[PDB]
């Protein structure tokens, strides 16, 4: 007959200096923390894989 | 006393497919061919220099 103990969840800090236990609970609601203006994606490949 | 012969001033192409002579004005109006969501930069040199 032993105890457990139970270690407190850990928090992330998302935008606006909010924080979270979720990632996805997280960006959804507040966002990243840092920003970039878009994503200029190079894709390799067959003419099928492109689309 | 020999002659001489006018070659016409070249128009270079914009956004729209609007052509102009002056890359400075057809830039003001109509705007680059490519869209950039932005740049970053990165700076090197004194903090005089990033100031």
């Amino acid at each position: 007959m032993k105890e457990l103990i139970y270690i407190e969840e850990p928090k992330i800090l998302f935008a606006h200096g909010q924080k979270c236990t979720d990632a996805r609970d997280g960006l959804a609601l507040f966002g990243p923390l840092n920003n970039l203006y878009g994503i200029k994606s190079g894709v390799i490949g067959t003419k099928q894989g492109l689309k």
